[PDB]
């Protein structure tokens, strides 16, 4: 027996979050939740949706987040998506930062869809990223912030892909054929974080690619309850819209009942 809560009213907003419909671009969707709309190239912008219930890493879970990326090159667009687990909260994230850059909240960890060429970790041509500038190309990976806040790449590269680089994600294209069957990252697509307590492993699925990390890789203490944040950010000194969207009705947190 499992239970599923959906986003809708089970998330609290922190920082640069608005909820509105996009009837021209997403006519089948209802109210979408948008990060980074509050343009300011002085400061950049960030936001986090904090799940109102705790995550228990002694029990299985599956978290599904529909995301739609900015149709924007990796030097001008948003940093990406940080699916963070932390004993800290959204307020801390606004004050200390997240998992999408080189430094954020101490001990925060989780899965990132990195959609920006901005940091030394982005520099890894073998594993992560070799197309820079106009390319709507990024990469996925688990990351852990250390005790010092520094973000490290952890866990496995993508399983059984032939892509080069192995962690590559083409996070957007200009397609008008949204229901091609091909992956179109600017449309809504599920990120699935499956956690198997028996193997202490989170599997992340996005764009038909799979990553895994253990709780040990993420520095997660299974005895402690964690908060779950969906985060995005857009750098200072980026003159673009870096708008990153989710459908909070499509956000599902499934756990065993006990
Ligand atoms: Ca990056």
């Amino acid at each position: 027996d499992t239970v599923t809560k959906k986003g809708t009213g089970n998330f609290t907003a922190h920082g640069d979050i608005i909820h509105k419909t996009y009837k021209e671009e997403f006519p089948n969707e209802g109210t979408l939740t948008a990060f980074n709309t509050n343009f300011n190239p002085n400061t950049g912008t960030k936001g986090a949706l904090e799940y109102n219930d705790k995550i228990d890493f002694n029990k299985d879970f599956t978290i599904t987040v529909p995301v739609a990326n900015n149709n924007q090159g990796n030097t001008t667009g948003a940093d990406g998506w940080g699916f963070m687990f932390t004993q800290g909260n959204g307020q801390d994230f606004l004050n200390q930062g997240g998992i999408l850059r080189d430094k954020g909240m101490a001990n925060a960890s989780g899965f990132k869809i990195d959609t920006a060429y901005n940091n030394v970790n982005d520099a890894d041509k073998t594993n992560n990223l070799s197309q820079i500038g106009a390319a709507k190309v990024g990469y996925g990976t688990f990351v852990k912030n250390g005790a010092d806040g520094v973000t490290n790449q952890v866990g496995q590269n993508a399983l059984n892909t032939k892509d080069k680089p192995v962690n590559k994600i083409i996070y957007a294209d200009n397609t008008t054929n949204h229901l091609d069957g091909q992956f179109h990252g600017q449309r809504l697509n599920d990120v699935v974080l499956n956690y198997d307590a028996a193997t202490s492993t989170i599997t992340a699925t996005y764009a038909g690619k799979t990553w895994k990390a253990t709780t040990d890789d993420l520095g997660i203490d299974k005895s402690q309850k964690y908060n779950f944040l969906i985060t995005s950010s857009h750098m200072q000194n980026r003159y673009s819209n870096g708008i990153m969207r989710t459908n909070l009705e499509g956000v599902t947190i499934t756990t065993p009942q006990a």
